[PDB]
This record gives structure tokens, C-alpha cells and sequence, in this order.
């Protein structure tokens, strides 16, 4: 159910953090995880899932065919939209009933609306134990190369990446904080 990698002009399109890419529909999920079995060598799976949101899709693959007991697992997700309320209702409630995952979320851009309710979500997922941040120029520079046909050409920053970065930045703080 998961892709391997997705197209560069995908990449480039939708991780963008740019206000333009605010009126992009598509929710696209970048992960890696870490399987920690008890007494088991450690394996590792990294996969694209977009939009069911794509947390939703993620969430179901997981549970019907990753889930095992006896394993700790350490997830990261790189998302282009940060989760929706609803989305976030969901994997905050997910990680409260199982304690034995470890979510580490970074997201390119926050919300089309600062609602109060969007905001709650990411408090709430945060209080679950989730750690929400943004994604700067070395997550980019991570997703080119782990998740997308880069083709072996360098990752290009757009203009003006590091300074919406700080602005995303300050307004997660204040969400959080």
C-alpha cells in the first residue's frame, strides 16, 4: 500500500512551504521506522502514503500488517500538510493506546486556517507524547534523498525556505507554549 518514492516535481510541488502551496489538496506522508523486537536484530521500513488522509492510511497499514507484539517501533513522518484536526484526533488517540510506538512528526507547512480546533489537535498529539516540529532544510534535503527518484542530482532549496521555516517555526512554539 505504500510507494517506495514519489516524482521529484511531486516533491518539489507539494513539500513546498511557500504560500502558493497553501492551496494544494494532496496531504502526502514520507516515513521511516525503526522495528525493535525484543531479542531480535532491528529492521527498518521507509514508505510514501498520500491522501482517507494520509495519516489514516498510515495508521491502517500499520495496525493490519506491521503491528506485532513484543515490538517497540520509533516512527518518523514527513508530512506537507501538518495533520487536521480530525487527523490529529485520531493519531493522538491511536498513540495512547499503544505506548509501545514512538512518533516524531515534521511538517512543511502548519494549517490553511489557525482555527482553534487545529490547534488543539496538535496540542493534544503533542501531550500524547508526539513530537511535532517543523521541517527545515536538512529534513528537505533528507526526503530528496530518501524518499523521492532524485535521479542523483542535488536537492535545490527554493527561495525563501529557511526564512518561512523561522516563521512556521515561531507560530508551532506559540501553539505549543
Amino acid at each position: 500500500n505504500p510507494m517506495e518514492a514519489m516524482d521529484p516535481h511531486i516533491f518539489y510541488f507539494h513539500f513546498k512551504n511557500l504560500r502558493k502551496a497553501y492551496g494544494r489538496n494532496e496531504s502526502w506522508l514520507c516515513f521511516t521506522m525503526e522495528v525493535v523486537k525484543h531479542h531480535s536484530p532491528v529492521s527498518w521500513k521507509r514508505g510514501v502514503f498520500r491522501n482517507r488522509h494520509a495519516e489514516r492510511c498510515f495508521l491502517s497499514w500499520f495496525a493490519d500488517d506491521i503491528l506485532s507484539p513484543n515490538t517497540n517501533y520509533e516512527v518518523t513522518w514527513y508530512t506537507s500538510w501538518s495533520p487536521c484536526p480530525e487527523c490529529a484526533g485520531e493519531v493522538a488517540e491511536f498513540l495512547a493506546r499503544h505506548s509501545n510506538v514512538n512518533l516524531t512528526i515534521k511538517t512543511a507547512r502548519l494549517y490553511y486556517f489557525d482555527d482553534t480546533d487545529y490547534q488543539e489537535g496538535l496540542r493534544s498529539l503533542s501531550q500524547e507524547g508526539a513530537s511535532v516540529e517543523i521541517m527545515g532544510y536538512k529534513d528537505f534535503k533528507y526526503c530528496w534523498e530518501n524518499f523521492v527518484y532524485n535521479d542523483d542530482e542535488p536537492f535545490k532549496p527554493w527561495d525563501g525556505l529557511d526564512y518561512n521555516f523561522l516563521d512556521l517555526d515561531s507560530k508551532l512554539q506559540e501553539i505549543l507554549e
